[PDB]
């Protein structure tokens, strides 16, 4: 007597697939991990929740552990991420999907709880962007605990969570923290924020960059791949930061670097890449510019004081779906994007298809390692091994034509490492 | 007569809603208002416009109505309308005939509509691109001795212009808008740069870091594209015919070589040229797998669509103006547009901030042909330097630029006028 | 009579190897050799030139040689000559007189030097930046009819020239070289783009990234030490009086402000407007502790030198061309050159790549001043479009550039001469 | 009966100390060492052998080390690398040296030797920059290794050298590797040669960059920055690599990523960055353009087979010192830098003092720690505690007047770390 599946309108179902049929072209990682393990099914009898942003880029992930024999039961991490059209094509596969673009807070809880139970028992595996179904089933299920032999987990703020469970004997199921796989860390979050976040921006306002100031606040792999994308268009890039490392890589790559007090006197547009709580202040943005564009690009909807705009603005206009124009008791207006949450999933598409192969090709990785190899995962936070890291990028080489160099005989015995690598000491920062 | 013909005029209210915020991105054109509402040099004027309907352009056509200007409006472009804006300036009263998607047929249709005003035919015309100025001069030459100028916006149609002059088939006095230094190294240059990827990724969503990319051309259109590709990792190859056009490119670090060569290397295409036959069937026949074909110059002239049409072997439309076309080598061909302008055919065109310097020349050009005819004899004009300046001085305060005053000392030491022009008639800048 | 005067004439052997690598990066050059050194277009002209005494200018001298002028030579710099390049010139029997580190007196002879050959007074003028040509007007205008023509290498001479000609002072007729496309779009803009930052780090050894940099003027030079600047992470500040040039700064993301707030935040100042009073006492108090000061304008004018050397309280030089002065306040100022050109006076000015572009432009210049003296009336004039296209084809081969030949049906379509020249007199590039 | 000192001449002195004077100025982190320490010495009975590119740098880390209280005795590194006014001031200084630049290979040998014997014993310290002084004492005095306390090592090479002698028994001194302090590899091996890559191009040649086409061999911290160095002013790099994560990192960055055998016949220009032997060989030489310059920037010359072209060669030109021009049999030249070693320190002046202030505060540290508190490292190859690699960077923000954000309280909360950090996790990659 449950919903087997739900979703805006499974009618957009042909729509999605020939989206899917386009991003598979683009994602060769994940049609490798499909070509060598579809006959084998090293996921047989796996039972995976997956809670991660319900996009054609997803759908692909999903339709992947299926040819590799897992069950799974879906919903996305944010309210507005789900893309409808790929919704439906995993929908109308029979997959049961929970997720739609513009959920309330309550739809969303209630998603989550919709992918816990199968036909043959409760989930045994866990897939998690933010930690939301890991906090769930820790907080609220323990019972379901002992039945699940581990968790994948996506985002640099959902493994900050499983380490500080782990720190304080909370965590009590293996996991593989995949954001820092290399694979992930140094292209997903770089490369697919330098391409996404003005994508989000000039979908919701088509706003010119160029000339225009714009503060990041933070210089994480977020922030780094976001400054860039903001100064290749002609924006005066200003950073803040806490981190003294970070800080010097902004100075030295020509920002400046200073306060968001000082910054929002200044700034035409505001991202917030942090993770972290209270960026952006209602003393912030009484200072603002005219017409300032502030957005959040970090995974929780925590660092913009939005309810200060609620709260304290004369009118809110709303102009279309997540774009809304406060007017202040100052008479200047805030053009705030998406409520506060991630501005490239919310107000565009989220990071393009190639790069995520790259996060989606470790997520299969980790689901295999963590379902036929349990021995090797005690409860704790692991890496994968640099090895399939390694095999994570070689997999994406030939889509760009890249023709990498083999050592010979004389260099690999010169060097003292393999031919066939690894290449680099498990410190490398790359 | 129709008093207007729009997709749906229910979308007025979130038109008035993006042309609200533009005005405020727009100063060069919310200063004209300031400087002219009231005394309305354009009183008497029945401008003709052809011009992507876009919201840029209904701040556009709210500033020459607030000149006093009477104005009817079609797009010069079958899919760059933006409805909205469409909208909005059909609910505020002015008569426009556009909408995203016209066929052909209705596209001349809307141009004809905007001929005939309750006091008389226009009698001035705004074109891009040269459709109204080629109608008017072929099919309606008896209206020819009433109309008092052209303004014209892009390159492809000052072109036509200067050809017209040089055949002695120009009857009516032109100002080139395009190669005003505000319009030429701004709009084509920066505003190229920001919406070449925005129709891309709308349309396709393709990651572009990592890509090859192919950039036919290297003129101001072709520049910014190439350099906004570059931004984001893609590996740029440029073609060119201009030798010094194709040393700068190489002095920038991209690879300068023939469509021929670059046709089998490329993942993404862009047609800057202006020109016809770029990408021809021995070119889409070499070319990777789901490679994206796309075009940003004026006209559909650069990319052979007849070809796909009619060798593929299947063709799918993925999404409106997204078509992917399947070849007899078993590959893929992704086209944008039907090789029609990109940026405005799958996103929204250039961002208001550029199309302001853009359109603040356009006003200027309408007030000189309208109040100063004599100024401007059968021919193909500039404005002065003198306006150019003032154009982007008008954009200089909302970007929080401190222009620097010369001294009385350091304008005797140079020569020049204190208040400019700055720079002499053949700066290139 | 001396036959030349240098500093060192056992320095030959090694400023030919110099030359000997130079003329492998100068095609343009090397391609007037191979076409002109038989028919000798120059037979008969006495070039006295006035241009920085470098491996690159070695290059020409050796060219027009070859093409049959006599030639007599001097640097436009006291600290910009190349030792090893005048001795290479002197050994091979042309009268060069020219060292680094001339006195202004010695300066002036050394141009004085050049008037007088064994057949009679200088009939051509090669000039950069106009001393020699205005040495001629005040100081001998007796020898001024006996000239057949000027070319200008730089801005500011060519700045000169049309001054002298609206004033009616200009006697000769001129060919402005620097606004060549060829020139002014490459020279000005990539040459200072690699040599001022070579300047600045064999003065100091200063890391770039992480500093605060102001450049003063965002013309050709400007805009190539800004990106200079900024592609080794240095922070850059823009100063500009003309709004056209300030706008493009802001779209390209850099802070644009006045001197007097930007003196306050710059670590590195490099002035670069042709103008004078451009760093002054003012701001020299104001600068960050060690901050670098520097020009790249032809003429010292732009930094109050004099007001270093009476107001600091210490002065230490650290290296030739490199002083450290400590003010009232406590704090350094390091300036290079004494505010001379430094690219050229602390490293070896433009790479001979570039440089071929402008002395092929030069040697073009003489060649139709000497040979077709009546198509050049008194007043300043501009090469033809087709030359300065040939300039930069002939540069195409030597970076494996494929440039593309529009087909017949292509050139018709565009109404464009299939060999060029492809674009119209006006365009900017 | 030993020499007291050998530098080319004493005389330059003067010189050298204008020339220290300014690089102090640029080095905050080496002189709040000295503001912090120079009182308590720290380094009182240390007698440190150094073997490290006797520049201006080095020379302000060698006051610093005396400062602290430490004798020291010092060789240059590099055969070329010697900047002879700074060695005439740290000879001046009554510090033994023994560093010019152009030493024979038997010279330079004899150099190191020179550092071993103090007056009041042997060395009991060494600071090394590509392990020549470690494998020297380990495999020429292993009667000395008993007493020495600690081994620092600037260099990746000679890092790679301590890993493997520590895994095959070797090692035996404990050693900290300062190239993998965050403040180093990801600054010094970076931004260091995005500047003094092109300086030695262009000192050695006056080469138009734009334009050309340059093959960078290798894509780590090293060949990062000269791929960008060369980009910036105008070249189209190609990338080789043998890392698919490295060659990868390049496409996305919008290089060509090609073997040498397809890019020696298009290259201008040539950089090896691999650490790596038998990168140019004769077979590519053969087939490149006229006239293309060649160079190593990578710690030995052991990557470009400059032998080929010595045994091949119609002829060699000496154009001026490190610069010779070869003429081949098929009739053209090959522009050869420093005869392929360090190309930077050879041609140039290696790194600017700014980030070399990094760097040698890492040195400094670790030379303490090592000294000081020696329970702490047994043999074994360490790194520096994360608080005192942010604590380089924070010391060196104040000079490039950036303003740094404080956590509150509330947000210190938030992320479960502490206001005064560390900030990052220990795999974090920057
Ligand atoms: N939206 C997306 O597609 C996307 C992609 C990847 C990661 N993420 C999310 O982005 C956020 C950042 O991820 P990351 O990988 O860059 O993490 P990171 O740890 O690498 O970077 C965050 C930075 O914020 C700085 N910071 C923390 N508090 C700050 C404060 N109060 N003011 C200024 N700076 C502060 C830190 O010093 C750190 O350098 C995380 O929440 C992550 O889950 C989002
Ligand atoms: N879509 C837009 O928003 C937008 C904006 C401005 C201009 N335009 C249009 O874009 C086109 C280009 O404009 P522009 O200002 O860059 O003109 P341009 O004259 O500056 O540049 C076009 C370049 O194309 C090169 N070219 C011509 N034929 C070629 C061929 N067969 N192969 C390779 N190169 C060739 C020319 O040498 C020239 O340098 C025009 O059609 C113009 O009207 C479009
Ligand atoms: N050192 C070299 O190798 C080299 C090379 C080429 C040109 N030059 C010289 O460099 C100078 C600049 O040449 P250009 O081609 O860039 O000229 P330009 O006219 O293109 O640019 C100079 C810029 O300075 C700005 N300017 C003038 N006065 C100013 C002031 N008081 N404050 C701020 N900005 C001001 C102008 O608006 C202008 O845009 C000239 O002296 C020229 O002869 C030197
Ligand atoms: N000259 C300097 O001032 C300077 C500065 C820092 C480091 N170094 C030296 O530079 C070298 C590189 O240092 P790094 O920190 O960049 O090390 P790295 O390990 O980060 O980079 C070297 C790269 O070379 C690649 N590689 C190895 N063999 C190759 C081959 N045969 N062909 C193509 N690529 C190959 C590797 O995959 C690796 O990515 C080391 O020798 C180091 O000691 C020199
Ligand atoms: N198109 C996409 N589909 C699924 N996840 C995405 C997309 N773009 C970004 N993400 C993920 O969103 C996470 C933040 O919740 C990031 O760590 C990133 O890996
Ligand atoms: N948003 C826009 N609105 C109106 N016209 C635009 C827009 N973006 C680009 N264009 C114009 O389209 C012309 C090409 O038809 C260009 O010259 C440019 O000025
Ligand atoms: N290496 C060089 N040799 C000769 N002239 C140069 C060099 N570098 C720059 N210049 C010239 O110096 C002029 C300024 O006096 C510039 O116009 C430029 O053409
Ligand atoms: N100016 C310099 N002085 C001393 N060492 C340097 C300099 N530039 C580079 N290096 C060092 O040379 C090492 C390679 O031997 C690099 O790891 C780098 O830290
Ligand atoms: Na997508
Ligand atoms: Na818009
Ligand atoms: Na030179
Ligand atoms: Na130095």
């Amino acid at each position: 007597d449950k919903l087997p599946y739900k979703v805006a309108d499974i009618g957009l179902a042909a729509w999605g697939r020939k989206a899917l049929d386009i991003a598979e072209n683009e994602m060769p990682g994940l049609m490798r991990m499909r070509e060598m393990y579809s006959a084998s099914k090293p996921l047989k009898g796996a039972r995976i929740a997956g809670c991660l942003h319900m996009t054609v880029e997803t759908a692909v992930l999903i339709e992947t552990l299926v040819a590799l024999g897992a069950e799974v039961r879906w919903s996305s991490c944010n309210i507005f991420s789900t893309q409808d059209h790929a919704a439906a094509a995993i929908a109308k596969a029979g997959i049961p999907v929970f997720a739609w673009k513009g959920e309330t807070d309550e739809e969303y809880l209630w998603c989550i709880e919709q992918t816990l139970h199968f036909k043959d028992g409760p989930l045994n595996m866990i897939l998690d962007d933010g930690g939301d179904l890991t906090n769930l089933i820790h907080t609220k299920y323990p019972q379901l605990l002992s039945g699940i032999r581990g968790i994948s987990e996506e985002t640099t703020t959902g493994v900050h969570n499983l380490y500080k469970m782990m720190s304080n004997g909370i965590l009590k199921v293996p996991a593989i923290n995949v954001n820092d796989s290399v694979t992930k860390s140094k292209f997903d979050n770089l490369y697919g924020c330098r391409e996404s976040l003005i994508d989000g921006i000039k979908r919701a306002t088509d706003v010119m960059i160029a000339g225009k100031v714009a503060v990041v606040a933070g210089y994480g792999d977020v922030g780094k791949g976001c400054a860039q994308a903001l100064r290749g268009f002609g924006a005066r890039v200003i950073i803040t930061e806490i981190d003294p490392i970070n800080a010097l890589q902004a100075a030295m790559e020509g920002y400046e670097v200073t306060t968001m007090d000082e910054a929002c006197k200044e700034g035409n547009i505001f991202v917030t890449t942090t993770g972290c709580v209270d960026i952006i202040l209602g003393r912030h943005f009484e200072q603002m510019k005219d017409d300032a564009i502030v957005c959040n690009i970090g995974h929780f909807d925590v660092e913009i004081d939005v309810k200060w705009l609620n709260e304290n603005a004369v009118e809110k206009v709303n102009i279309k779906p997540q774009v809304d124009r406060y007017w202040l008791k100052n008479g200047r207006r805030i053009i705030l994007l998406a409520e506060g949450r991630l501005v490239n999933l919310g107000c565009a598409m989220g990071h393009p298809s190639f790069v995520m192969s790259n996060s989606f090709t470790n997520q299969v990785m980790a689901q295999i390692e963590l379902w036929t190899h349990p021995d090797k995962y005690p409860v704790g936070v692991h890496f994968l091994p640099k090895k399939l890291d390694e095999a994570v990028a070689e997999a994406h080489l030939g889509k760009l034509n890249v023709k990498l160099t083999k050592l010979t005989e004389k260099q690999a015995q010169y060097l003292g490492m393999p031919i066939n690598g690894p290449f680099k000491p498990d410190h490398y920062r790359y």
